[PDB]
């Protein structure tokens, strides 16, 4: 077969199961949902709420970017300098690790999610609680032999559509649903082993270096935010379709680093060379080839993507200021989490030329709160968000706070088993407490008035659920929330 | 679909059940002759080299007669209402509110050596990792769990069996009788165990102060329990024939009503409880039949729910006859239930003629113990009544339960081992009977020196040819160990 | 079907999957292997070191001697004399065991190794760190019942060819490759239950009783060899094709002893009687019938085999010396591990008559470690070997030292995943901390000079390497190996 499907080559028939039609989200009251209330994404024909296109269609629209012409590399000379700085920096900061055994590679894998090609099994189905058996034991078995023999395996990605809460517009307007990349089990265990050591280190380092993954918001926010705060100029950028705009060239460079700084370089070189080679994506009707943009199924995926964000940010910064990348790194503080950034700096940076330099790499930043570039840069770290918490400073120090609407949305809905109609209500949801408490916390940070507003809504539910809830005093949470513990 | 009848009951579908077992677990302990009138394992079907008899399938038909017999009468509505509230209060006051059971804890609570039942009919340990169910029993449970959380309903499929146990020779050589077993679907097994395990646990904890003794130790809780009965003048053991099959779903619901209301998840437990009591589906080889009535004895909860009904049926009779409100009867009586097994102790001056009627009128079948005839007798001693198949005995040291010598003797003549076709076949040394062997001494020593010494005869020999050897204890020495423990 | 495979009757169709065309060995340097260097054994039609006969054919070659006319029985009057003596000695040494549970037996098994007939799954594929489930589970259950019930089962042995390093000739001359019998899990656990107590007894008296199975060369060596040194004359006796040349009649004699010292003898009788009954072997296309020779699959067999050995040897000595076997055995110290023997004795033994006896039994000693015989004996314990170690006569006592040439190899080759070409290099190995150490300590005992040339090789084998380890001093490590712990 061959084969132009959604702008991209065809290679084979798809072994993809048909796109999930049911959602995990459940309204907690039966009340008339407030106007403009976020909602579970489009569900398909079956979705009673609206009459939108096929899920198969929605997926096509999502593939569009991955065939849009790639932008230009950063000037080769500068790129070399940044890769090497980022490397050199890590070399000095990252602690050499023990290699990961098949056991720990398999131990690490989320057993609640799908094995993907070809068994498309929920991983738990084949897990002893130590190693993998049966169908998946054997895929893993072989994926391990192959990794140890430094031999190559084409990975097969299975596409999906993220079930999440979205603005009503995404539903009753132009229907949009966000694309996923379900890795296969073989590939997962291979990259697990390959770059699980390196990733680990990076998480232990997540306060000292700019890749933030593994960072505790409450526990690390104050310090990380105080750090950015030492710097004169702050900025946000709001990349849209970051993932599908990545150049594989750059990804190779991030991979170059990851390999170098992983304990089995010889064997990593393969998995990474594998992970980056024109990628096969099963959309159901066909598997297709995607040569560009980020291939996002793998354990290490988000770190490698962060690593590119770093590279890309520096590349422009250095071009613009024209200062040696390591210098900029000592006149700057960075936070990265995939597409998620906060760039702080003492260097006088030209916001026009910076915007121009990235849009030239093919990126699509925007003005974080007014949707327009050049990217403004304020004298105040307050008003940028990171991890959808907003940066805030009082007389005690800095902290990331979740905003009103998000905490509103978290009360209105709750996880549950899969179902087709999201306004349905399950019985007395028992995993409420441990979360419901945190909600209590995060609202304290908005003070008294609002906290009362939540204090009640909390009482309302939790009573008619498990046992009773202690509703602590506003000032008593603030201390548990800000300080501790 | 079908319908149709088998064993006088509508046919709902074809049977997936495997064929009924033709073997037993009881290997004669020794190669000698069996003493005359000796108990022997129940009939093995076609292939029993002991007697010519019908197909096991036939024995099943016999066993299935009662579930199509007309039900007895509901106890006067008012008293029913009255007794259920009184029983609900007792439990409301006596049960430490337990918290909801998770998937994991329910899965953990299952006896993994019994069958999984329909569909796969597999020994449960087979898809068991040590904590979860994988593969086949994985799918069925994980599906069964989802249906629960969501409050959707399932149709339980039960699988029939015939109890393999020692029976009085007469049930083999005269008219053949082997007892009906129900076996729940792992689907229901897990579902009904979330809904009702917290309750069964609660009840379990509360069993020295509550008449439902499911979970008791005869050694530890026996003395207390029995000494508790003796505070009451009159005693009756008033024992039932065909208990399970006489049950009225109507009452069984009231039983269920209570457990649901008393569960950490009423909303969820209700959907599961309705499912159990719904006209039941029993896989009997060739067909699955609709059983509208009696008790659906598959699931975990079952035996608690069963006793709960027995509570409700005894109370109704007492209130119907004495005409004292159910809280006063219960403050004037000590009850002991376990499914069908029962002691009833009360100071109230109950009319035994009038009582039996009410019971029979509810369609129950009480007989004068294994002494034959009445009206049921009442006595002013507790001595002689028995419970969980031990004799209730009282001495200078308090009350206790004493498995009787006839009963001890058989245990000497039979030992459990793998399934096989000939009951008179003997094993080797069988190197795992020290646990069992010890108990026998204990049991014996409570019958005075004469006896224990002649049980010291046998427990000696059968210790020679065995895995290890220890010396036989002194009487007074072991009796103490037996009476006050440990 | 019917009815002749390499000289032996057909009984049924085989179910054995095909033979491994692959090796587990991998080269450590790409450097061209020295002249006359051992290599993994031949791997058939896809093997590239030569074009030779089918593995099928090679195995037929291995099966030839099972059909050979058996040798003769020792004189009845000498046979019982010994056997009754051996048992009485065990009886005077062995601490009585308590019966092995299913639970215990299921634990014993080498979990990393094929299930045999009929699933042919590696055991690990079905275990829970706990018990066998699924397939093997059921198999394990059934057999256990047939045990307790004292009913019988027909073992179904699977045939294979040992992947090992061999003298290069055995690839480029007359291709040979050693036969293995895979037992079936049923017989496995069944024999484990029946005969595990006995083997355990043997384990814990392997210094006082000639059957050294389970011994530690390092911990137990210095005192086993010390007992040997207490005697005037010592002898290699080196046997060709032990297992093939065996006589079931004697295997039954050792069977009888074993069964006599088992906690549950009646249960054990059966298992033995099966083990010893004409063995059914699964050779791929067909199952055939092996009436003679030692059937080697299950647990037990190695102790069974040594026990036979014990008998055969003790026979020759009584045969020749004319002396009551109690006196022989009290003017002598034996060491048997399978076919590996060492016989120390004070009795003047007529070497001509003695050898003759063994051959008459249908045995096949070669010359100690030279060519042609009459077998020969020395006045010194040095020069003899056992468990592939040269016995050494040191001021600190006696020991086992792995020879120079054996070391060179363990440095030349590394075990890895199964592959097609033995000559490839295992891309930047990890697992050597334990194995590297041991060989560094092996070389310790060969003097200060030899240790140096080794140290260096160890180190460039620690070049592209998982752990950046020290070379400890010679003196230090030599202290470490000899003395322990």
């Amino acid at each position: 077969p061959s084969g132009t499907y959604a702008g991209l080559p065809i290679a084979d028939y798809g072994d993809a199961p048909p796109l999930s039609t049911k959602t995990m989200f459940w309204r907690t009251s039966p009340e008339k949902l407030p106007p403009g209330a976020w909602e579970p994404a489009y569900l398909g024909s079956k979705d009673e709420r609206v009459d939108g296109p096929s899920l198969q269609q929605v997926m096509r629209d999502q593939l569009k970017p991955y065939s849009e012409p790639r932008g230009l590399l950063p000037p080769q000379e500068i790129l070399d300098a940044v890769c090497d700085a980022i490397e050199n920096r890590l070399e000095n900061t990252l602690e050499p690790q023990k290699p990961w055994t098949f056991k720990k590679a398999c131990e690490s894998l989320d057993k609640n999610t799908s094995s993907g090609y070809p068994y498309h099994k929920q991983k738990s189905k084949d897990w002893t609680g130590s190693a993998f058996i049966g169908d998946l034991g054997d895929q893993a078995t072989h994926a391990n032999n192959m990794y140890e023999m430094g031999k190559s395996m084409r990975p097969i990605y299975t596409a999906a559509l993220k079930d999440e809460l979205v603005k009503p517009d995404k539903i009753y307007g132009k229907i949009k649903k966000r694309l996923l990349w379900g890795s296969d089990l073989g590939t997962m265990i291979r990259a697990a082993r390959a770059f699980g050591p390196f990733c680990d280190a990076l998480k232990e380092t997540c306060i000292f270096n700019p890749i933030r993954v593994g960072m505790s918001m409450n526990e690390d926010g104050p310090f990380i935010f105080a750090r950015h705060a030492n710097f004169r100029y702050h900025m946000d950028a709001d990349y849209t379709r970051w993932d599908s705009t990545q150049q594989r060239a750059i990804l190779k460079r991030a991979g170059d680093i990851m390999v170098r700084l992983s304990p089995e370089p010889d064997l990593a070189r393969v998995v990474m060379d594998d992970l980056l080679a024109p990628s096969l994506l099963d959309v159901g009707d066909y598997k297709i080839v995607v040569e560009e943009g980020l291939p996002s199924g793998c354990p290490c995926t988000t770190q490698l993507n962060s690593l590119a964000h770093w590279i890309l940010t520096l590349c422009a910064m250095v071009e613009v200021t024209r200062v040696d990348p390591d210098i900029v790194m000592q006149e700057s503080e960075f936070s990265f989490y995939g597409d998620d950034e906060v760039v702080s700096t003492n260097l006088e940076l030209d916001m026009v030329k910076y915007t121009m330099a990235l849009r030239r790499y093919g990126l699509l930043p925007t003005r974080a709160d007014k949707e327009e570039g050049p990217l403004e840069r304020r004298q105040t770290l307050q008003g940028i968000s990171f991890l959808r918490r907003a940066i805030v400073g009082d007389q005690f120090g800095w902290y990331g706070r979740l905003d009103r609407a998000s905490i509103d949305r978290q009360l209105l809905w709750t996880k549950g088993p899969n179902h087709q109609n999201p306004f349905e209500t399950l019985p007395g949801h028992a995993q409420r407490p441990s979360q419901l408490m945190a909600l209590l916390g995060e609202a304290a940070m908005h003070g008294e008035k609002y906290y009362r507003t939540v204090a009640s809504r909390v009482s309302k539910e939790a009573a008619q659920s498990g046992i009773e809830m202690v509703v602590p005093r506003h000032r008593s949470v603030l201390r548990w929330v800000r300080f501790g513990t």
